[PDB]
């Protein structure tokens, strides 16, 4: 792989002349797509589809004489009739049909558009790292087996090993990748309402997730007892099962715990993890960086501290289950508890 670094014809350098066209893609999605720029629901779901294209991947499988898959190589659009039709990826057809037209209208491959829809719709949410992009996936020739995406109702074991399969990825590393239901909302799992959101701040790229989870879980927050959901601790926010359990569990309770209060582990973690899920089942030496067409992301506005316990809630309503340290003592925001407002999807999420 060759580069060549060039100024575009909007006046910028990039790191090779190929990743000159991707700013017209860019321009595009933002206004046509992100409805100028947002990190509301489409940037969602598109953060969302970027895991569940690269995680459907299996070296076992391989091993076994049987396809396991290609990674992040845009099968989930390509063959969005079998894939979308997965249980653990429901809801994504939307998504899929939304990105559909922009990659037939640029010319571009399905895998290198998912992985730059991702990275711009994470640029445009607060706080976010400055994310990569990294282009070079052929189209997928076969759709992915299912089994490969992970459940809210798997068991932490169940997830470790999944993850361990697909990319090497450890405990920690699963930790890390967790981050993203930072910016986040479940519209499948309750089916009396849509877009209920994992945290408080579902527009900012921050660790209110890591601390929501932590505390004790007293109510759902629409109908009770749905596959995969647990109590909550707020009005308007859900948990999930496999999110309360890795907060809790022995082997990853303590770097769940370490985001919290902490931005630079956060924001380095995640832009870490998140180039590796979007490099899964290609050559790194043999992609080209365009990281340099990602746009800035903005730091998160305004005077509050990093990490508080919302309104109603002290370090009382901590579920403790980090061994080596204690959680830290953040402060309460005022007044009276507050219901997380829903993020509504476009029709058929
Ligand atoms: C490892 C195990 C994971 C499990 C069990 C899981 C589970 C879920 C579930 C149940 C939903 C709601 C889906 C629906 O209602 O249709 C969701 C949403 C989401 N997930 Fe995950 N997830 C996991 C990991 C990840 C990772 C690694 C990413 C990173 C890209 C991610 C990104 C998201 C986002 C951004 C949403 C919100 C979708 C929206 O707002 O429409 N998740 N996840
Ligand atoms: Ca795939
Ligand atoms: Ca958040």
């Amino acid at each position: 792989v060759i580069e060549k670094r060039a100024t575009c014809s909007n006046g910028k350098t990039v790191g090779d002349a190929s990743c000159c066209a991707w700013f017209d893609v860019l321009d595009d999605i933002q206004q046509n797509l992100f409805h100028g720029g947002q990190c509301g629901a489409e940037a969602h779901e598109s953060i969302r589809l970027v895991f569940h294209d690269s995680i459907a991947i299996s070296p076992a499988m391989e091993a076994q004489g049987k396809f396991g898959g290609g990674g992040a190589d845009g099968s989930i659009m390509i063959f969005d009739d079998i894939e979308t039709a997965f249980h653990p990826n429901i809801g994504l057809d939307e998504i899929v049909k939304l990105q559909k037209p922009f990659v037939q209208k640029h010319g571009v491959t399905p895998g290198d558009f998912i992985a730059f829809a991702g990275a711009v719709a994470l640029s445009n949410c607060p706080g976010a790292p400055q994310m990569n992009f990294f282009t070079g996936r052929a189209p997928a020739t076969q759709p992915a087996p299912d089994g490969l995406v992970p459940e809210p109702f798997h068991t932490v074991d169940q997830i470790i090993n999944r993850v361990n399969d697909a990319g090497e990825f450890d405990e920690l590393e699963l930790v890390w990748m967790l981050s993203a239901h930072s910016v986040a909302a479940v519209n499948d799992v309750d089916p009396t309402v849509q877009g209920l959101p994992f945290d408080s701040t579902p527009g900012i790229f921050d660790s209110q997730f890591f601390v929501e989870t932590q505390l004790r879980g007293t109510a759902f927050p629409g109908s009770g007892g749905n596959q995969g959901e647990v109590e909550s601790p707020l009005p308007g926010e859900i948990r999930i099962q496999s999110d309360h359990t890795i907060a809790r569990d022995s082997r990853t309770a303590c770097e769940w715990q370490s985001f919290v209060n902490n931005q630079s582990k956060l924001v380095d973690d995640f832009q870490f993890i998140f180039l590796a899920l979007t490099q899964l089942g290609q050559d790194p030496n043999a992609m080209t960086d365009c990281s340099d067409v990602i746009p800035q992301s903005k730091p998160i506005p305004g005077n509050l501290p990093f990490s508080f316990f919302p309104a109603g809630k002290t370090i009382k309503d901590v579920e403790q289950a980090c061994a080596e340290t204690p959680f830290p003592t953040l402060t309460t925001l005022p007044g009276p508890e507050t219901s997380v407002q829903r993020i509504p999807p476009p029709p058929g999420a």
